RNA sequence: UGGAGUGUAAUGGUGUU
RNA sequence: AACACCAUCAACACUCCAA
């Protein structure tokens, strides 16, 4: 449970399709770079970079480095130092800096690591290279999180009010098969427009000009302007000095008063306008507008609008209106070719091969994106049943149930209707029409509604939920489903899930109000999928004969994900397959320490599933496929250490000396890796993304370890995010082709739609279970997520 | 709450007049 | 009570499901 497995082979299945990734090939010298520790007493990163810059130029006689922003420093060539601390002093129109030698980061070892010589890739080297590549834009651009942003060169994309659209990019140095690469992905966000506050007022209050009004209109405009400007920074323009607006004056600049404290003699009552007239010899062109209160309320510092400008680099947090969000998505999340050309454009205007800090270390980055071969895997046949037992073939990652019926359809004979929407806006005609339509779609799907509901009543208040269901359960012998019509976002849903999933173990299905009023066959169809799954039936199965050889022996599939609160316990969810299709899953959910991604009680959970598996299959799993979702790279060593043992432990304490092969895989949807079609004809749909099933396990993947990219879904909008799979462990010794095909095939067992999803069904289900347990003093709440006896044996989370 | 896709700080710590 | 720094994968919105 210590070392991750090396990549066994390279996949050869599927048709090859020429691709380009957003990785940029880097040329790195064999020189050793020198690392030094800094000690600065007592400061923000920008201040540190500035201080280091001064220290660089002011100590050139004694001693062109790159800087981390925090105590960490690197140089290309060595300098006059020793292990001894060398402390000095600098001055900013006042700091003490201590430079100490640390280490010699050899890039020869990096070439040896990328090559077959050394198995391990030195992390310190990756850190160093990243610091080098980031030192310039950390000062040149506006850093946000792990990205760098900036304004627009020519045109200015506006949003209205004081906002505008700033574009940016996220860079990170990554290792590859033979050559270090620079991963870069563009992004965009909303900053505050660098304009005079007078114009900020104009734009916020919908003024064509400031001279449209000469007297303030109302307190409400003061509140609106305050709501927009309170917290922002502004710079002054009659001296330079940057200030932070704390409030807005009620009174005009001509009447807003303050204690003048004119040297000795203390205070005299003076108005702001009069102050600017006397002190700064400035008559207010617009004395009638109120003032910005800056600094401390006790300090009484006020400023007229015509001397304040809003400083740039201020990102917005305020809510965005319809036009703002529209213009945002109408200028970002563009099609794949557009994003591609934007990244190319970015690599053109950033110009890394000309920057001095980059040139200092003799690094060369390719101005063209990385060409990668790639291959599109083959979609599995989906077997439907009914009288015809028709087959559905996924085309472009999507299929349909046209002239097809469920592999195992359930004849629904007893069901109920409980509408929580007001009858005023939800008539009985709506309910009856919805019932007819639903019955038709149901009978067509292979899950026939054999007759009218045995119950149909309006209601109100969450408090009506718990009593009623009991009554409903005791009156009608053998009811199968309870349908709950909801009027939109409501805590009622949460109570319906509480009573339904935990208390009685009754199959419940909520439907939003509007979908009862206006009904489309698609909605009713997917809804029927959900119903048929919730009642223990089987929508569709993978073609039995068309499966990887892993299915030749009893194998269980596990999915795991963790969800964290907005102080409250986090929750980890682990699901497991219960047949050999594999269509049916059972869910286990636990509560945990705050924001602890490492699943603590995993072992126990696994045990349950394993036990349940046997109970459902009368077979003991010879193999365990564990899809862990939600963990990033920096956690792997930790997670792989505990959870794998937790899995293994669960296999030992259960029966004898039973140790099946565990295949620990990590799913990742959150990463900065993009893929584009080289051939224009290979583009798919309006978004022009790569075809569903696109697999890449070369060039841009890990040099030694077992990882691969898989885009298993069709891009509906924007640019697809290819799901990343990193095999942290493999006892079954899978081949690349077999495991990739297995994954892509498990991406088709999602029962909520007739489409291929981005991540495998177990992981998705785990996410759904976790997010479901979210709606449901620590040991008290620990029993709140424990679902019902009968609910356990179902897929309620769907 | 029919479904899929993709766009965008909180805490504990040290410290401050 | 504000303000600095170091360690740490939920909401909202849009697109698509006529010819």
């Amino acid at each position: 449970a210590f070392k991750p497995p090396p990549r066994p082979d390279f996949g050869t299945s599927g048709r090859t399709i020429k691709l380009q990734a957003n990785f940029f090939e880097m040329d790195i010298p064999k020189i050793d770079i020198y690392h030094y520790e800094l000690d600065i007493k007592p400061c923000p990163r920008r201040v540190n970079r500035e201080i280091v810059e001064h220290m660089v130029q002011h100590f050139k006689t004694q001693i062109k480095p790159v800087f981390d922003g925090r105590k960490n420093l690197y140089t290309a060539m060595p300098l006059p130092i020793g292990r001894d601390k060398v402390e000095l002093e600098v001055t900013l129109p006042i700091f003490k800096v201590s430079i100490k030698w640390v280490s010699c980061v050899s890039l020869q070892a990096l070439h040896d690591a990328l090559s077959g010589r050394l198995p391990s890739v030195p992390f310190e080297t990756i850190q160093a290279l990243d610091v080098v590549m980031r030192h310039l834009p950390s000062m040149r651009y506006t850093p946000v999180g792990r990205s760098f942003f900036t304004a627009s060169e020519g045109c200015s994309n506006p949003l209205g009010g004081g906002r505008e659209v700033w574009f940016g990019f996220h860079q990170s140095v990554r290792p590859s098969l033979w050559k270090m690469m620079l991963n870069i992905d563009v992004s965009a966000t909303a900053f505050y427009k660098a304009q005079p506050v007078i114009e900020f007022v104009c734009e916020v209050l919908d003024f064509k000009s400031i001279e449209e009004q000469q007297k303030p209109l109302t307190d409400s405009q003061r509140v609106k302007f305050t709501k927009e400007i309170k917290g922002l920074k502004v710079e002054i323009t009659h001296c330079k000095r940057k200030y932070r607006v704390c409030n807005v004056t009620r009174r005009p600049a001509s009447h807003q008063t303050f204690p003048l404290q004119q040297e000795s003699g203390q205070t005299v009552e003076c108005t702001v306008a009069q102050y600017f007239k006397d002190r700064h010899k400035l008559v207010l062109r617009y004395p009638h507008l109120p003032c910005l209160q800056v600094g401390q309320e006790q300090k009484h510092t006020y400023l007229p609008l015509e001397v304040c400008n809003i400083v740039a680099g201020q990102r917005c947090i305020k809510k965005l209106t319809d036009n703002q969000t529209s213009t945002m998505i109408r200028a970002t999340a563009r099609s794949a070719p557009d994003r591609q050309e934007e990244i190319s454009k970015l690599m053109r205007s950033a110009d890394f091969n000309t920057d001095p800090y980059v040139r200092e270390f003799g690094i060369m980055v390719k101005d063209e994106m990385t060409d990668v071969t790639g291959r599109v895997l083959q979609p599995p046949s989906i077997l439907y049943g009914g009288r015809n037992k028709a087959i559905a073939t996924p085309v472009q990652g999507v299929w349909d149930m046209r002239n097809k019926q469920f592999h195992t359809g359930i004849e629904i004979k007893v069901w109920a209707i409980a509408c929580f929407a007001p009858q005023r806006q939800c008539t009985e005609v709506h309910l009856k029409s919805f019932t007819e339509q639903l019955r038709k779609i149901s009978r067509d799907a292979g899950m026939p509604i054999q007759g009218q509901p045995c119950f149909c009543k309006y209601a109100q208040g969450a408090d009506s939920v718990e009593p009623m269901f009991r009554h409903l359960k005791n009156t009608y012998a053998g009811l199968q489903l309870v349908v709950v019509i909801l009027p939109g976002k409501t805590p009622v849903y949460a109570e319906v899930k509480r009573v339904g999933d935990t208390v009685l173990g009754m199959a419940t299905q909520c439907v939003q109000m509007k979908n009862v009023q206006r009904t489309t066959p698609q909605t009713l169809s997917n809804l029927c999928l959900k119903i048929n799954v919730k009642l223990g039936g089987v929508n569709n199965i993978l073609l039995p004969q068309g499966r990887p050889p892993v299915f030749q022996q009893p194998v269980i599939f596990l999915g795991a994900d963790v969800t964290h609160p907005p102080k409250k316990p986090s929750i980890a969810a682990v699901v497991g397959s219960m047949d050999a299709h594999p269509n049916r899953y059972c869910a286990t959910v636990r509560v945990q320490q705050h924001r602890q991604e490492i699943i603590q009680d995993l072992a126990a959970m696994v045990r349950e599933l394993l036990i349940q598996f046997y109970k459902s299959t009368r077979f003991k799993p010879t193999r365990i496929i564990f899809y862990r979702a939600g963990v990033s790279e920096g956690q792997f060593q930790q997670v792989l250490h505990h959870e794998l043992l937790a899995i293994r432990e669960a296999c030992i304490k259960l029966e004898k000396d039973y140790q099946p092969g565990i295949t620990f895989i990590v799913v990742q949807k959150r990463h900065h890796t993009r893929l584009f079609c080289t051939d224009k004809n290979e583009r798919v749909g309006k978004s022009g993304n790569i075809p569903a099933g696109t697999t890449v396990d070369t060039k841009i993947t890990h040099p030694t370890e077992f990882d691969f990219y898989l885009c298993s879904h069709a891009g509906i909008q924007g640019t697809s995010r290819p799901s990343h799979y990193h095999v942290l462990w493999d006892d079954n010794r899978f081949s690349s082709d077999e495991l990739q095909i297995l994954t892509y095939q498990l991406c088709h067992t999602y029962v909520r739609c007739t489409r291929s999803v981005s991540i495998p069904a177990p992981a998705y289900y785990a996410h759904l279970v976790a997010f479901r347990a979210r709606y449901h003093d620590h040991q008290a709440l620990a029993k709140a997520v424990q679902v019902h006896q009968d609910t356990l044996r179902t897929m309620y989370f769907a």
